[PDB]
């Protein structure tokens, strides 16, 4: 069993306890960390951060601990335009040129895989993601070669029923990528005049008009599609989703007039980091979609959507259930890395939980 976890660059800007670098990731902790975003330009790998090589050898350096902990870089990212992608792998220049430019400079800073978050592609892009995947996993074998232990190839896929019809062929990029994390946890956000829950396991019988929305139907089908459960790794969130209320209406349904105010730390509408919700939570309200198997609080005009350690346990057997290669956690840093938030003196919490389930059998 696989713990992919995420590690953020931007989260070592953020002020007081919330800064955070590779420097505060248990070594042990998860199986591979991969490093968030990198940059392409003039086709080809690069940094993203003024200090990314500092920070890059300040990861790998937990290597130094634990020998069997692996590190991946992910290329794209939400703020990477899908055009900017989409330019690159329809050229068979541009992709080859970008290609034979990733063993080098991974070998360099000392990665063991590439992790491509091509952040959603199109109906015009299929045909060229297989590509990519197809050539870059020739290009990574063709480099042990060397004499160097092969590199690891992986993609973070979204769990949308009609995002993935739309623009991949699972069937085909599943043969090829070492193992393929899903999405699961982005099943909603404000651009839905009313209050919701993105990371929900189950279908839960009350509200179907996003039958394929949750984990569940998300999992069932990348099977049916093609995807071996031995490559398929479910992703868990470890931040939430907020909005303002637009009334006093709390239960399912309520309407909702935009997205919840920033938080102390994280500043940034509609999301708020587990350890910030820790603190959200006294004097909140805790509610559980029972159908789902998912909490959310509420206090004041504020509605927050999360996962506790328990429906984190919950998706964990899930998976194990299904025979899943394992879970991926999105954010290191958005749980409580220093563990003096969460009652509790636990650091990790979240992400501890899981492991602890996919410890067992
Ligand atoms: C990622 O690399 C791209 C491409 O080199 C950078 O985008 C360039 O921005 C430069 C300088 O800011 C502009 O003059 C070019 O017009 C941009 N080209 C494109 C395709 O946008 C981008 O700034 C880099 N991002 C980071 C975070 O380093």
């Amino acid at each position: 069993y696989k713990l992919i976890c995420y590690y953020t660059s931007w989260s070592q800007y953020r002020e007081g306890d919330g800064s955070c670098f590779p420097d505060a990731i248990d070594p042990f902790l998860c199986t591979h960390v991969i490093y968030s975003f990198a940059n392409i330009s003039n086709n080809e790998i690069d940094t993203w951060e003024w200090n990314d090589v500092t920070l890059y050898d300040t990861l790998n350096t937990l290597k130094n601990r634990n020998p069997n902990l692996k590190t991946l870089l992910s290329v794209g990212g939400w703020n990477f335009g899908p055009q900017r992608f989409s330019k690159i792998a329809s050229k068979t220049q541009s992709r080859r040129t970008f290609i034979k430019s990733v063993p080098p400079f991974l070998r360099t800073h000392g990665f063991d895989g590439l992790d491509l978050a091509w952040l959603y592609p199109g109906r015009r892009d299929k045909r060229h993601l297989t590509t990519l995947v197809k050539e870059m996993k020739a290009e990574f074998i063709r480099e042990a070669q060397a004499g160097t232990e092969q590199l690891l190839l992986s993609a973070a896929v979204s769990a949308g029923k009609i995002a993935i019809d739309r623009g991949y062929d699972i069937a085909q990029i599943s043969r090829h990528l070492d193992f393929i994390s899903l999405l699961t946890y982005d099943f909603h956000g404000a651009w839905r005049q009313t209050v919701g829950h993105h990371s929900p396991l189950f279908r839960g019988q009350e509200d179907a008009s996003s039958r394929f929305s949750n984990a569940d139907y998300a999992v069932s089908y990348m099977l049916r599609l093609g995807a071996p459960a031995n490559k398929l790794v479910m992703g868990i969130p470890t931040f939430g989703k907020s909005f303002t209320l637009a009334s006093s209406k709390t239960d399912v349904g309520a309407p909702v007039s935009g997205p919840g105010i920033p938080g102390q730390f994280t500043k940034e509408k509609g999301i708020l980091a587990y350890y910030e919700i820790c603190d959200f939570l006294q004097g909140a309200t805790t509610h559980r979609f029972r159908d789902q198997q998912v909490p959310y609080a509420t206090k004041g005009n504020q509605w927050v959507a999360y996962d506790d350690q328990e429906s984190v346990k919950n998706k964990a057997r899930y998976l194990k259930n299904r025979q899943l290669a394992g879970a991926m956690v999105w954010a290191l840093d958005l749980d409580d890395f220093r563990g003096t938030f969460c009652g509790q003196n636990l650091t990790f919490p979240l992400t501890s939980a899981v492991k602890d389930v996919l410890a067992r059998a």
